[PDB]
């Protein structure tokens, strides 16, 4: 059933409502997801000026039902089974000898448009780090996500490290935990393990005014044999 609501173009809206360090901020996106072809598209603004912390360090948590599941994987998509209802998503994401934020949102349909609404909070972040800093590089690497079920919650679980460019040269890992838990109560979709394969552009709409991110996905489950 769930899936059958993203056999063609859907609209998103994201609203994320952000506090680090205590520099409140609100981030306002809309855009279309195609899980047919595992791609999506957003245009996120900001709509309290500048960001307090660099646009990067917000990809993950600003929408994994459009990932493509191949056909022989269709029993194993944990995120479109739970719609329309939906899921909570949750993380804590460690900043690597830094802060750390967590988050909290809900994916789900209202009307015929797919919403993710966040609350993010992020706490003891350093003010000449690289995240309060602005020294983080505006592109974005490739990951696998490892997906797992949660037969105790009825849900999904995912640990990942994210890989962010810093702009002298390195690298800074952004330890992500993740937790997806039903937000209705049918049935659903536990997975066998596999993964969530990322390819990530951010670009800039050069007519637009505001502080803002492009982001383009494509998302596709792998690893599951046959």
């Amino acid at each position: 059933k769930g899936e059958e609501l993203f056999t063609g173009v859907v609209p998103i809206l994201v609203e994320l409502d952000g506090d680090v360090n205590g520099h409140k901020f609100s981030v306002r996106g809309e855009g279309e997801g195609d899980a047919t072809n595992g791609k999506l598209t957003l245009k996120l603004i900001s709509t309290t000026g500048k960001l307090p912390v660099p646009w990067p360090t917000l990809v993950t948590t600003l929408l994994m039902v459009f990932a493509r599941y191949p056909d022989h994987m269709k029993q194993h998509d944990f995120f479109k089974s739970a719609m329309p209802e939906g899921y909570v998503q949750e993380r804590t994401i460690s900043f690597e000898d830094d802060g750390y934020y967590k988050t909290r949102a809900e994916v789900k349909f209202e009307g015929d448009t797919l919403v993710n609404r966040i609350v993010l909070k992020g706490i003891d972040f350093k003010e000449d780090g690289n995240i309060l800093g602005h020294k983080l590089e505006y592109n974005f690497n490739s990951h696998n996500v490892y997906i797992t079920a949660d037969k105790q919650k009825n849900g999904i679980k995912a640990n990942f490290k994210i890989r962010h460019n810093v702009e002298d040269g390195g690298v800074q890992l952004a330890d992500h935990y993740q937790q997806n838990t039903p937000i209705g109560d049918g049935p659903v979709l536990l997975p066998d393990n596999h993964y969530l394969s990322y390819q990530s552009v951010l670009s800039k709409d050069p007519n637009e005014k505001r502080d803002h991110m492009v982001l383009k996905e494509r998302v596709t489950a792998a690893g599951i044999t046959h």
